[PDB]
């Protein structure tokens, strides 16, 4: 009942030279995750996609910052790489493609607002 327990993947297809990742669900509602799950994410995509797990109980603002990483892990987008000394947490390819795909939707939303304040239009 471990594994039944776990949350669905949203990794439908790998990535690879020849296609693009296929993940379960669209970018425009973030691939069904909740906002502490894309908060996680950015943050952990924000700090080279590798930090001890220590860092994310401490920085992130969030109540049960486990229950939130065991979810990306379920959807395939982070793992765990214990070792010597303490558990290091890692996206997967998969799990740089959506947070990369999220920072870009969010920045161009963040340019098309700046660029309505004033018109320096080009």
């Amino acid at each position: 009942s471990h594994m039944s327990a776990m949350a669905e993947s949203k990794v439908l297809v790998k990535g690879t030279p020849f296609n693009k990742p296929v993940i379960k669900g669209k970018l425009e509602n973030n691939y069904d995750m909740s906002q502490d799950e894309v908060s996680l994410l950015l943050f952990l995509k924000t700090h080279g996609g590798k930090i001890p797990l220590y860092r994310i109980k401490n920085e992130t603002g969030l109540k049960d910052p486990e229950s939130v990483l065991k979810n990306l892990m379920d959807y395939g987008f982070a793992l765990e790489d214990k070792e010597r000394l303490g558990e290091k947490i890692v996206l997967t390819s998969e799990g740089e493609f959506v947070a990369q795909a999220i920072r870009v939707r969010d920045e161009e939303l963040r340019l098309k607002e700046m660029k309505q304040k004033k018109n320096v239009n080009r």
